[PDB]
């Protein structure tokens, strides 16, 4: 008997505001696994025991420990933005918040050190749809859902700023009103299995000078900031005034503070980030460069080309993600 009134979170540390990640158990006995729950991606994956350079600094499954574990073995390649891992389906049993599900994962044997040695989390939970799954494995989510546990068929995600402060938390089944302020304001999804929205124009300050005739936005909870195509990008950074370096944008860090707003309309609303949301301000010197949390990426079709709305939009704005309605809810975050 599965009555639907839980409502089950998952409390997330907070690594230098770029990486988000709470904990999973797989096995019998739990095997605990940092993880990061990624709304861009759909699989779940953990380093396998079997793995042979990052592998290294990272927990392992041994599927050797876990009596709850059933054999498959179909091997399995992830694409992500940042890196290519590779390894082997196996099902077991996670346990995520309280909530226990019988899952089918990658046990990852092919985990690069670049990028996977700069990881602070272990693996990777895809909140995803089942649409972008690949090697069509359900995904975590929908296996919950099916379970019929959930109060509603939700969950929603908490990010904060980096004392004995909580990092972060996602809330499976609804979403905590002690992390945010008034009301959520809802935009559906242009089309399901894709946490992706219709943006209606990206304004700084004053002038909206890019998405003028519309675009796509992805609610990513795995990207550490935002991202658009890199034309929209370079557009946007000649307009703050930031110059390209090897990996990121900078401005002096003087000149932080004085940045404008960013605004993105989604839905009914703007939304606006100023220079305090969006610029690593380290230090106030004008002998110094500070990094912007915006960078460029090119997502690729089906979903792409298209902005992403990570970490950098989400410590603002609380994020619903609404599964019966196909819906994205955000509210101010407290
Ligand atoms: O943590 C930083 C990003 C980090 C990183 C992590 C995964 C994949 C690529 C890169 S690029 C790079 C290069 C050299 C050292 C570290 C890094 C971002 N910074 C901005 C705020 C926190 C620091
Ligand atoms: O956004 C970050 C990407 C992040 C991540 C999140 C979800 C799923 C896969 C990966 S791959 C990976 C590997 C190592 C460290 C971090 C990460 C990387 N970014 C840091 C600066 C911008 C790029
Ligand atoms: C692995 O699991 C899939 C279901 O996701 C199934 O279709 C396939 O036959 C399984 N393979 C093996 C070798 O058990």
């Amino acid at each position: 008997l599965t009555l639907g009134n839980t409502t089950s979170s998952v409390i997330l540390t907070n690594y230098m505001d770029t990486q988000y990640y709470g904990e999973i158990g797989i096995g019998t006995p739990p095997q605990t696994f940092k993880v990061v729950f990624d709304t861009g991606s759909s699989n779940v994956w953990v380093p396998s025991s079997k793995c042979s350079t990052a592998c290294v600094y990272h927990k392992l499954f041994d599927a050797s420990d876990s009596s709850s574990y059933k054999h498959n073995g179909t091997e399995l390649t992830l694409r992500y933005s940042t890196g290519t891992v590779s390894g082997f389906l196996s099902q077991d049993i996670i346990t995520v918040g309280g909530i226990t599900v019988t899952q089918m994962f990658g046990e990852v044997t092919e985990m690069p050190a670049l990028p996977f040695m700069l990881a602070e989390f272990d693996g990777v939970v895809g909140m995803g749809f089942i649409e972008q799954a690949i090697g069509r494995v359900t995904p975590i989510f929908d296996n919950i859902i099916s379970q019929g546990v959930l109060k509603e068929d939700v969950f929603s995600f908490y990010y904060n700023r980096d004392s004995q402060s909580l990092g972060g938390q996602i809330v499976l089944g609804g979403s905590d009103p002690q992390h945010y302020e008034g009301n959520f304001h809802y935009i559906n999804l242009i089309k399901t299995g894709v946490w992706q929205i219709q943006m209606k124009g990206v304004s700084v300050g004053s002038s909206t000078l890019l998405c003028e005739d519309g675009c796509l936005a992805l609610v990513d909870t795995g990207a550490s900031y935002i991202s658009g195509s890199t034309s929209s990008i370079e557009k946007l950074m000649e307009a703050l005034g930031a110059k390209k370096r090897l990996f990121d944008y900078v401005v002096k860090c003087n000149e932080g503070p004085t940045l404008p707003d960013i605004s993105f309309h989604l839905g009914g609303k703007e939304y606006t980030l100023t220079s305090a949301d969006y610029v690593f301000q380290e230090s106030y010197s004008s002998k110094k460069l500070c990094t912007l949390a915006i960078h460029a990426m090119d997502i690729p079709p089906p979903t792409g080309p298209t902005w992403a709305l990570g970490a950098t939009f989400i410590r603002k704005f609380y994020t619903e993600f609404d599964r019966r309605n196909n819906r994205i809810g955000f509210a101010l975050a407290r």
